[PDB]
């Protein structure tokens, strides 16, 4: 069993398929987790998100590695066995973009913020394909986002880091929030890095008026909470300005 530093645990309900870990989170979304292994420290969960929209599977984040992308591809065709249209990718680092080049070799359109594209190099990552644009009120560009079924795409702001977008799942409870969004007991708000600690609570606050309706706030590295996960967070946030 794998047994993260960083991460939440193995709980009741929990599939593991090689080296990663599934959860179903309503009929027709699964969160997926995979670990990287730190030598001397240990295991680092990151979460992302699996949605079959009628006849396809559509992606929320990579995996941390090729590999590990590939093996969300393996449990997708064993568990699912709908063809993967497209991936949303939800900012430039290697827990949400390091698995890039195994989604391109598949055959699979990808999609991520044009900023997050633009530091995708600088960051060690593979681009993605296709670059997603927002209003000034953060909702995507609708002409950037074609075919997105039920995703809702907004971009809240700076916080995590500068690019961070989040994803809205039309027709059920969930949002994610990524790398932005710590559970409602974090005492930390994670890697601050490469964040903007003067705009992040806005960032976060916008991320919860953009989804109102959301009851399950799914995050990079915890399990699925309620909006508690966005208030804390912001709460965290206020203390950094
Ligand atoms: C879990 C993290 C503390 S690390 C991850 C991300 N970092 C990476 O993907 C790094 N490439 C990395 C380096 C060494 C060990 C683990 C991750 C970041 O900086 O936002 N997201 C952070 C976060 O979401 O707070
Ligand atoms: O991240
Ligand atoms: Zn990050
Ligand atoms: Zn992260």
């Amino acid at each position: 069993e794998i047994r993260p530093t960083i991460g939440q645990q193995m709980e009741t309900g929990d599939q593991r398929f090689g080296d990663l870990v599934f959860r179903q989170l309503a009929p027709n979304v699964w969160q997926h987790t995979s670990y990287l292994d730190m030598p001397g420290f240990g295991a680092v969960a990151s979460n992302g998100l699996i949605v079959r929209d009628g006849g396809r599977v559509l992606v929320v984040d990579t995996a941390w590695t090729d590999d590990q992308t590939a093996q969300i591809l393996n449990w997708i065709k064993q568990e699912i066995n709908l063809p993967v249209a497209l991936a949303v990718v939800t900012h430039a680092h290697q827990d949400k973009m390091g698995g890039m080049d195994a989604l391109h070799a598949a055959g699979i359109a990808t999609y991520a913020n044009a900023l997050s594209n633009q530091l995708a190099p600088q960051e060690g990552m593979v681009a993605a394909q296709h670059s997603l644009t927002f209003a000034a009120n953060g909702w995507v560009e609708p002409a950037t986002a074609p075919n997105f079924g039920p995703l809702k795409v907004f971009y809240p702001g700076p916080g995590h880091t500068s690019d961070n977008i989040t994803v809205g799942i039309d027709g059920t409870d969930i949002a994610f929030g990524g790398c932005l969004i710590k559970d409602s007991k974090a005492k930390s708000l994670g890697n601050l890095g490469d964040a903007d600690t003067e705009h992040y609570a806005a960032s976060a606050r916008a991320f919860g008026a953009a989804f109102p309706k959301a009851s399950m706030i799914v995050m990079s590295h915890s399990a699925p909470d309620s909006r508690a996960a966005i208030t804390h967070t912001a709460r965290m946030a206020d203390k950094l300005r």
